């Protein structure tokens, strides 16, 4: 089939519209998810146009090997979509309702520094290649694009299925390209970290603090050292899914100050004995005392410097 | 294929019913199975009819491309179902009689609440859209719904396979969608849990409280920190199956329980040394005699704190 | 296509047979394989009978979709069996010789029990559908049924691919079905347990038990916890392939058994540091000396308690 | 299409041939490894002929489903083959000249005795069954037979794609068939074991040793212990790529050994307080020294003992 | 369809062009990476000449299966690409212009060596096949060759995406081939591994070091022993994807060197504690106040020894 010619020079407007039935599979480590969703598309194909007195139709259906439809695509798809057609039916004037029930694998990057408080814009990039006679752009037919109320995505609470109304249009390899950008709103659900990672990962940490109550340099090497595999032993039952940063998680700045909270440890806790050893246990003493409120005041404090840096 | 014409107004009925086959591989992580099944679609396409004396025949086969065939479809599933057409008889009527072998990934939501004494209802949603002409309602062929004797589910107990008998009727994309629950009810086969994870698990807890026995804080950092490391070790090797939660698991809150039995323990033997160090052992032998019976009591008493608030 | 019709009253006789090309990838948990296998069906369709005069011919060869094969197919299947049609060639009376190349993952349960000394019985499960004008039965053509030498399933041992002869008929879904049953016996290679689990696995048990030739508390909490961390540790090593179990296994068993051992242990060094603690060091010490022997007594006859029971 | 007629009785020579293009993923645990390569395949079907003079033509050349082509498949193959035909072209005389692009998962068996120096031949068998009329045997066309310069299998050295020129010709299911069996060798690529398995796994197992220089039985214990868990955790760092074992592997008997020079070390300990406890710290002495150089004379013996048992 | 015939004796030009669309997914272990692109091909077809005066067209379009279209395909592939044609327009003199969506998964070599500052140079090898006829070369048409802004592959930095211009042509199976290299450039992100693994896998290496400042051999083998397992513990944290190296990697040096470090601190300390119970705590405390600086000085030294032998 050939592509419709202009009523006078315009380029085809082709009205797109998305309606995610289905949103799940979300990898944090790929940056990708699965969406199962309707694409339907609306175009005057003035050829097809039938008048209603001389055909004793209405509305005529037709197959997709059996009109002109336009290379619709994706852009950051894995494989290309599993399409699945639904309806094309023409009005009377030969304006095509397209309907299709596509099932690909997204490519969308995600921001991992706020995480796990992490909030995120996944992206749709909707594609129509323009022909060696006419040329094509894309439009929203805001009436067609949404979500349903049964998707979930376990882990992340879907806010706003949205679009970007105005198109791209631009050149590559000596053809026009019309880029449409729907955008996915979504944010985290982390109300286990706190319970679960963050106060029993502080827990481990305080066990490591009674070092300085004692005065047996025995009993704290047992103490600062072993919280520090009962901290790794945790860092890895917690081993979550987060890939390569070439920047700095907020997580990744806490896990940084924890392995020199236990370092300092061992430092206070190697001259708490070396000062007693040299006989001067009035440092020794005061060095001790010290760290009781030190260690827990400076921690705070990080906490506090990390969290106004990052949010 | 043109949809049947109608006997008066009425939309046409399609007659459903799944019997479970086989119903395997169930991702706690995913919340997802997978079920292979045979699919029985009864309607009058009036068409069709063709007389018993003219026609030599008696119920005529028909191929799925040589007769129209409403587009049946699922609504949770992961990539679209793999059917396998079996038979399609139409009766001298009229009423064809359709049959297939569909094998898809379903993806149903579960309840890690109450587990690992957890109870599912898992979801198959049948869809089927209506056209330009005619529209469709969904039935349910209460004689076509079930499952094999043969079925197995590994960790489960499968109960009983029902079905919503009322259909859901409405508006999408200007299209009127038929919308039907089936629904399969599974418990879970928790025998295991007790001797190979709650025994152990607690087994563990209890080295830890040998700590009250002692007077040596040489002895009783080496028990309770020790005991720590055996925990996260053990809780390794229970490493399950269990996605993340914005609510709270029955073991969730048991496992931030033992996490703090131990480090209260921490607390109890850092004083138990602090006080005698101090020269008061006296309180220093009051509080470790306490702690025999407070730390016993306080856990059991604790476990029905949260049992009864579960369950 | 029209199945074949009656020379009296009778159904058709569909001589089967399976023939195990390659078998493999058997995963203990999910209770599946993969196999790779030849089926030769024989069936009397009278309709293709031809004459050796008149047809210059002598076995006319036919293809799929130019005759017609009765719909066979397998129970216990993930997806549909990866059919690849070799050859049908028909006698000239009119006995049609089907053969394929099926490549499907079956899915057959397994007796977890006795392991690691376990022995299977895998299944495979054939059907086929009656239609509205005659209906089907199975027979087993005993001369093409059976296992190449080349077959491999590593860490099991074939011993012989058999078939249950007596086929079962049976209604459902108002239809009549013919069900097989093929048998593959399967025992287990056990042989790098015994060195490589159950004899290292053994002698952490008995650093454990080098307790009561200690006097110190100091070195037996160090003796016995360490240890524990030690079987935890191997047994995360060891981490096999072993799914939900309703029941109990004799490796569970023996598990169970350990974790008490470990547990038996700490209540004796917390007995013997308390005995003499309070100024008794003569049970302290008869306590400490009967352990000696009691412990690998108890064990030993342990180990004949789940061996009798089991096997 | 039919097969092509005997010029005399004797059966079809299909003259075979397999470039391996690129050549990956070798599952040490499935024993497998994904082949992309091209299969080349020749044979005189007369029928074909066509003369240089009333023919326009040279070579004329033809589509799969155009010409009668021989059902040319692989045993040791996972699911059917990725094949891709490339060119058939026929010579004047009817010499057939196919050429595909395959791309299938091999199923090639492992010798895990002589690891992780162990070295290997992986098996490829092509198939071809005879019909009702002809039979057919296969030929090895020295010249399409090899490897591209490019093909690379990380972890191993590609030695020589070879052919095993002599094909099998054997009865099956009351039908001919020619095995032919290609034959890839590798050998390991063990740089990496040295100096990151081996020689810190030896300096774990020295560290132990460090407990015949002390008479302090509260340091042993917690040397000798501790280093055992220092193994485990790095036996578990190296968990390789290893499947279930019948035999012993060169690696399972060392391993077996370690796990004896930590338990025998735990008995001299055991004794060498023991000993000492009953006051004789002669014996006591005596034996501690002995193990100073009877555990490393013992150990280094007891390799050379396995290293010429394996080779 | 036949291939274009000679104008004069020359081969025919076919002029290439690969403009990723989005790239991803780069397994380090098998050295391999998807990718989703645009392929276009232009070549004099002479054949397809038409003339603007008679064929009202401008620029008239075909089908793949319409016109003749060289056998273009990749070398170090997976399985074959992916494959979805746009657009084949033919200009009125019969220049084709061929376009398609490939989606296939490349099998580039990595460089190990310099990691985890590592660099990369990945290839992708376009190939086409001579026929019996005519003979094909290849061409870059530098215009056609290129990367989307919005191309992300997380954990590497994109560089840039060239060809090698000049083609290779050989030999092979008794045909002429073309093979075109086209190369990208990418670079690694190396930024967290500073602060989340050297920096935290140093402090356990130093805690280790504070056994000089002791003088207690109970003490110096509770640190020396567990910080080797803290390290084997955040050494598995750690656990990255690296396959095996018949070489050595940067990283594989300077931890086989840590794995010195902590031996021969336990040399350092099992003499320490020797040579003081044979009292001469002359070296016995010369030999510790060595090692405080020894150590260190001998550790910064033999990284920049292994930096300035890698770099």
């Amino acid at each position: 089939v050939s592509p419709p010619p202009p009523i006078a020079d315009e380029p085809l407007t082709v009205n797109t519209g998305i309606y995610l039935i289905e949103c799940y599979s979300l990898d944090d480590k790929a940056e990708t998810f699965k969406v199962n969703a309707f694409l339907s598309l609306s175009w005057k194909d003035r050829r097809l146009a039938f008048d209603p007195v001389r055909s004793g139709v209405r509305v005529k259906t037709y197959e997709p090997e059996a009109i002109w439809i336009p290379e619709i695509r994706f852009v950051n798809v894995e494989n290309a979509r599993d399409a699945d057609v639904v309806d094309i039916s023409v009005s009377p004037d030969g304006t095509v309702q397209y309907l299709e029930r596509f099932s690909a694998r997204v490519l969308s990057p995600l921001d991992f520094r706020r995480y796990p408080f992490d909030s995120q814009t996944l992206h749709i990039y909707l594609i129509v290649r323009s022909v060696d006679t006419r040329n094509i752009v894309l439009a929203v037919d805001l009436e067609k694009v949404g979500k349903n109320d049964d998707v979930f995505l376990t882990g992340w609470d879907i806010e706003s299925f949205t679009a970007v109304v105005k198109p791209a249009n631009f050149a590559l390899e000596d053809r026009l390209e019309s880029k449409l950008d729907y955008q996915l709103r979504i944010s985290r659900q982390y109300f286990s970290y706190i319970p679960n990672i963050i106060l029993p990962m502080l827990f481990i940490l305080f066990i490591s603090w009674t070092a300085f109550w004692s005065t047996s340099y025995e009993a704290n090497v047992t103490l600062v050292v072993s919280t520090l595999i009962a901290h790794i032993a945790f860092c890895i039952l917690v081993e979550t899914n987060l890939p390569k940063t070439p920047y700095m998680t907020y997580t990744g700045a806490i896990i940084f100050m924890i392995y020199l909270f236990y370092f300092v440890a061992v430092i206070e806790v190697t001259v708490q004995h070396y000062l007693k050893v040299e006989s001067q246990p009035a440092r020794a003493a005061s060095i001790t005392r010290a760290s009781r409120i030190a260690f827990p005041v400076v921690f705070l404090l990080a906490n506090i410097i990390l969290a106004f840096l990052f949010f």
